């Protein structure tokens, strides 16, 4: 099950202190999204398993390099400039590295996180043995890397195609300590890059033999950016999923959409799982049990189905999970590979030359299934502001009571509309603009980086959409708990004015089932109105009970102390409310998290926080993790 | 391996006969498309393996109808109108007939015959899982139509593709029911109403029963039917697109190496390694690599050490397409072997439980096309410019006069057409989802539009392939010709050295010349004293005389110039003159060459050969799109292991 | 204003007989199209006014090619091998159309309509005397257009219009490999082809290959028909807005001059709206529905009706200034080199990048028409937004076995996601092109391509939109004539039974407001909102005032014993008014009567397809322009 | 919303107020001699209800697509200059006959 997958990535990514580096021991998304966001979490880069390897590759380049030996970009020139032949080993290597410091700083740069992402995957690159960098500058890399030293880095430039080649100069130019690359040691300090080295105990190294080529040809910074994009799309992913469950709950939904056998017919393994999912969370929810109640009110008056966006969620998520799930595979592949170029075979005496884009495809990929969770969430949020549609809920879920000046999360929903726009725009593929680059010496070229950018960009939306999501779910809790305490009242104070009026059993009877029937959202505005729903029906049924038993001092007297009880028992419920099904309710850490460790409240006029106040403490929660700790606990028990 | 996987796929579509259908054995994309190209492809329908179970669930939904149980699209609307009921089960299921019969037919635009009798195929499939509740009767009829070559004209729009392909799907259940406004082919010619169609197979008209509308409806069968012949393509191209990389290498001179099995064993994407392998193997024993190696031993250090990007990282490039097309093979292929309906009847509990995949993987395979497109038209770009093609003139003009002969030109503009629309095809069409169906169908797959557009991509990069295998022949005949003329030269060089009796010294300086000076750049008129083999000699003979000098010398180097320019061009015309009236031979391509060459019947492109670019290339597509380049592929393959 | 100019295109494309070619008179996008589909419309090149210039521009060009002079595509190769140098000049001409015979035939290709429009253009272009073709090419061009003879032309090949271009010079030297089309039926190959109207294929002089392939006459010819299309389509959607308006109920306040005074395009569609509606019929019923519980019913309508000036505005701005483009395309020398004979020297530059740029911009506008037709589509299948009509337009009275214009609906939301794909930007996607030398290049003609394929799909959308619209008004006209009817039963039943003039005043107006069809399917079930208004109704009046409640037992009896069946009689004799004081009647009769439907129900055998593929042909061949210029007559 | 929310001083909308201050909204409004407004009719929606942003957006959009056209237009010149040009391609009648303004 994916699951499980990603409930061991969340807790890979929370318990991991030591990310080896060795060219063994595999690094996952969850291990590179720690190193990035966790600066307790240290890099060791381990001697005894990958030191030797090194320094024989270093070694070897090194000789066959001083012999003369005819080996690309090592004694040639770079890309286009092949048939250029040096004996200028160094001065090769400095004047790659100096054409490469080509980007611009515009008033953006690559993020710190990223950067050192990069500089992670580079040096994990390295220990595979095939790149004929010294172990010094290994160590150096490993040291700033923990030092939480790293350089400024442009935006743009990179097309990605056999390297990251501009981004990376960047980190080369540390290295080599050049002066105009500037660099940042922690969050509030930034330093010429001399300055940088020298205060972490560091000294400029002068660039050997295929060392500049070394450290700039691999796809480190696509792949560092792709890491932590695809970390993120597994936590949302199992977040939307789960959340579909509460929005079945909320809206009355019937849980057979989610039945193990309609998907065991068509069993794609993203649907089968997602529904055994939802299956789980919805068993015996006591939601559920209102809704079965709801729909025997009126049954044939009332939809058999429910829309698509609640109904074929378990089919919509199935590709979704396997585009997440098989893109993740791809992505660690490439972090656990030798990316460079030439490739140093030792053993057999030859450099190798050969080769972004796995990275590139699958970013594009992924931008897309964004893009469908994305419609999802919003077809769903849709549905729920919609009275006409959401089972009882009023429009926009205001509670009111005067709906006149209470217009709930009619914003949310608004900025809802506009995430999922900008959302389906961001999903065109980048990797259909490929031009033919570099001399057209790169003639097709990845473009992952900027993909990955873009997918990036992607998740930042999906995030916003899925913390409103949430945030009017719990609203939407409140709402039907209140729903519940509301015709509870209603059907007490009509319940005793009929013994106290002392009307007929049958009278009571046909008054009663409209107190029952009666969506109480569609006149607690004011319940006494006679044009109003409740009164309404209570006339209809006043009027045919005086035609049954034909063969009106009471009603008259019943219809005046309703004006004179309902109302007043009404607003005490409402307001003893605003200072219960949800607790048996597998979604409780979600609603309590939200509620209480957020410290929120039901939306009404009489609250004065604003929907951002409210939304802005769930976005944050989802964009630093904590939201995975509610994810979690809801979810313990699935196996 | 993917390469032994589509090898598979290819063997069966070109050996099955018959089509089991039985809600057991599975049916696989080249079945699929066998069934809609090879009309001598039939469909057995096995009663003994689920005719029972079909009548089972039949009886159970007339009963539970009749009855009055409440059941989705059984004894209630459709859609955004299921909280209406009624008892009148077979008007309900009529009238969802009559409004779903809503597509129009544009100027004469269609779903072709060959989607439409897939998606009868796989309707017919997904009703032997026994839960439709669906009458065998209406089974054996689709056999029966199938087997005939009836099929309905269905428009070629309308579909979102959510639970169903509602209004293409009221097409089959139209015909079945006999509405004259139904018109219907049988086979290429003949279009009747359907109950003449019907009356002409032997067949009634349908009267529905309880549930049999929304199960004629209910379901992804076009979409899924396009999806399944597109996969079936795609991974045909594909193989062809990774086999001519090896092809290209060859008549580039590219270097072998980009292929080592080490390069990707340090970088493992599954399609990296298998696409490398595959390669290495068929570079192993090159004839043409041979040349290659020869050529960048001849001024090693004025020539590139590596190849460009379009060939060296090929591998690279053809890993995630490679990846992309088999795992929407998979999917699209889990989709054919399903249920799709809904309600699903499970008659054993005594109840009934009340498109998305094929969208997105098309939507992903529409990048990979675009993607695999884009690696053609850079090879091809290479291949036309002399800067780039060490050796080859530019547009593969043979000549010899340049000026009246534009050679592969046309094709060359060609292919930069075929590529921009691809690019532009690969936008993803699932991130147009509308709200649809009176809010009812908020979410919607629109499989079968995107299933469209991936067709119309694969047909562009047909076309590139077609084009791209075509100037791989005349690249072919240009270096074996180059093979030739420089050996002439040679000849011609070394002859008039001992007839003129120059020195040791002044011979091996002008050999070298002969063999170092690209043929293709003096060709055109091989005397002219400002083109490069007269430079070169001249340079050669002034470089002789200063290191001779410590008279009659120059008298004999006069003589050299003036019997080479009575000799050599007529001896080079006669070994051009023979050509056109050897290494392919030793090649693992050969089957290619001698399929385009002898079998198409073309020759090497020239201003002396009367046939355009376009009879040639139209051949070699005819080839590809009717599946006979599979007869090269599958033999420069075999032995591949 | 906008409107004027599209009558005007209108006009043009059904009155012209004859179009003139000699280089001064200009060619618009409606003579493209009537030459491309009225097969009476006949070229006439006009020799007095151009052969003069013709014959120069010739002899000026053979003779300095014949004396060596250095000109580009004349004594030199094409494109990128233009540093080879020639004196063979026929050769040099035949080689390069040898060349472009590259586009391959897939299971497609070009139409004759555009073909021959490509043809005409590229005579037109001729005859501005700056190309050196001889004027018996020329001739025989007209020739070949007024004979209908076209060659069988590739889709795909050109990047803007080397290949297609190509096949009609093959046609004109007669290449046996070049297919011919002659009419409708008949193929032969070239060399026949030239031969039934009494040519012979040529052999080119000096230029001529390069003069016959190197401007964008296809991408320029599909454009303009694609844009007459559009200009014509634009007027259709602005004008059925208004007839949308009448149907749904809306306010006609939304197009009242003061708001929009000022994009031009949203004044003018304002302009036309406001007169289209100033004294509907339909919009006095609107004005009596939202008089009724004013209080309880939206005050604005929704954005698909109030906002579509606004977002009409830069759709109509888009199309014209388009229109104008492509104009200024046709009627120029897409040719290079070019000659200037007066001067003495041949003009080397590149004369299709506005075409490509403004057909990625016109397939956005499309797009966006299509999504306003789709927005006010989905408001008129939904009761909840339709402002008493039943959903889906479902007539019923048995609304489960009457699903009314459902599969249209669905059909809306694919045409209108497919458009909104099909809008992504071509020009996007330049490829570095013929060994670099066409490093940029207008990808013209395959941009052509997806908006002719985007306005395809409008065509639908709108075939489908008027379809539902005259369900609309015969579903308005019968709420009208039911409404009477349960007004009459009420109120005679109320007299028959003796009920006082409070509980009549009730009971009346209950009928009055209550939306029939939330009833129609069973009258007088108790569950459903006409009983459960007079029930309401009756209890209030018991309160405000014994044997009454005898007399309202006995109204609420004869209710079941009258209304249905006088409700059934309407409803029968109005499937076997207000439309006739309506702007909209032309459409309305034409759909109706002259294109032979009726009212969609359960006993109306035709089906959907049937009915919208008579609205659909109509518009695809023009004869929708008919009613569009009656509705419009006296706009001013 | 957020320059209503600002007028009214609501003290969930930040105020920037040069390079270096950012303060609660009833602060921002102190400093500058101004009180916080009691919304009258129509006044909120008359805040809200435009097209501001946009247009604001699309404004220094269309300045800078301005400048930086003629910026390129002028830079097409100095190409041919370094490039080795025939300045002939810009010659008059060459687009005096396809006259695209």
């Amino acid at each position: 099950s994916h699951v499980k997958d990603i409930l061991g990535l969340i807790n890979a990514f929370n318990e991991v202190k030591k990310i080896t580096v060795d060219g063994t021991t595999p690094i996952t998304v969850a291990h590179v999204a720690a190193l990035a966001r966790r600066h307790d979490v240290k890099v060791a880069l381990e001697a005894e398993q990958c030191r030797a390897r090194v320094e024989t590759c270093s070694s070897w380049v090194q000789r066959k390099a001083e012999d003369g030996a005819d080996i690309y970009g090592v004694t040639t020139g770079f890309g286009a400039c092949s048939s250029r032949r040096t004996n200028r080993l160094s001065e090769l290597q400095e004047s790659l590295i100096r054409c490469l410091l080509a980007g611009v700083f515009t008033k953006d740069e690559l993020p710190a996180t990223a950067t050192r992402s990069a500089m992670l995957l580079r040096l994990n690159s390295f220990t595979y043995g095939c790149s004929g960098i010294r172990w010094e500058v290994m160590e150096a890399l490993e040291k700033l890397l923990n030092s939480n030293v790293s350089p400024k880095v442009p935006l743009r430039g990179s097309v990605s195609a056999s390297g990251d080649l501009i981004p990376l100069a960047y980190i080369a130019g540390l290295l080599i300590g050049k002066p105009s690359v500037i660099a940042r040691i922690g969050d509030d300090v930034e330093v010429p890059a001399p300055e940088a080295l020298s205060r972490v105990g560091l000294r400029p190294f002068k660039l050997q033999a295929k060392e500049g080529l070394a450290l700039v040809n691999g796809t480190s910074f696509a792949t560092a950016v792709a890491s932590t994009v695809m970390y993120d799309a597994n936590v949302l992913l199992l977040l939307v999923e789960t959340l579909c469950g509460m929005f079945c709950e909320v809206i009355f939904g019937r849980e057979e959409f989610a039945h193990p056998l309609i998907h065991k017919v068509k069993p794609h393994p993203g649907q089968i799982e997602s529904a055994e999912l939802l299956e789980w969370l919805l068993r015996s929810s006591p939601f559920q049990e209102l809704s079965r109640e709801y729909y025997s009110i009126d049954k044939l008056k009332k939809p058999k189905q429910d829309r698509a966006a609640l109904r074929s969620s378990p089919q919509w998520l199935a590709p979704l999970v396997q585009t997440i799930r098989d893109a993740t595979t791809t992505v660690e592949t490439e972090v656990n590979s030798a990316n460079d170029n030439p490739i140093i075979d030792h053993a057999n005496d030859r450099a190798l030359h050969g080769a972004g884009s796995a990275v590139g495809f699958y970013m594009d990929y992924v931008r897309i299934a964004v893009a469908g969770l994305g419609k999802l969430l919003f077809a769903q949020f849709t549905e729920l502001m919609i009275e006409y549609y959401s089972n009882g809920l009023p429009g926009n879920l205001s509670l009111g009571p005067d709906l006149s000046v209470d217009y709930g999360l009619k914003g949310l929903d608004i900025a809802m509309a506009a995430y999922s726009s900008e959302l389906q725009y961001l999903a065109n593929p980048v990797t259909t603009h490929v031009h033919s680059a570099e001399q057209h010496n790169q003639d097709i070229n990845s473009l992952a980086l900027i993909s990955a950018r873009k997918t990036e960009e992607a998740l930042d939306i999906l995030k916003l959409m899925i913390a409103s999501h949430l945030t009017a779910m719990c609203q939407a809790v409140d709402l039907r708990q209140l729903e519940e305490a509301l015709v509870k009242v209603v059907e007490n104070v009509v319940s005793t004015l009929a013994d106290e009026c002392g009307l007929p059993n049958d009278t009571k009877a046909r008054l009663l089932y409209v107190a029952k029937a009666v969506p109480v959202y569609t006149y607690l505005e004011s319940p006494c109105d006679p044009t109003l729903p409740l009164l309404l029906g209570l006339k209809q049924s006043c009027f045919d009970t005086i035609l049954a038993l034909h063969k009106v001092d009471r009603l008259a007297e019943f219809e005046k102390r309703l004006s004179d009880r309902l109302e007043n028992e009404m607003t005490a419920v409402r307001v003893l409310y605003e200072k219960v099904r949800i607790q048996g309710s597998k979604f409780l850490p979600f609603y309590r998290f939200v509620r209480e460790e957020l410290d929120t409240g039901v939306m009404s006029a009489r609250r004065e926080q604003t929907p951002q106040e409210d939304v802005q403490k769930v976005f944050d929660a989802i964009a630093d993790g904590r939201i995975t700790v509610p994810l979690l606990h809801c979810l313990q028990g699935f196996l």
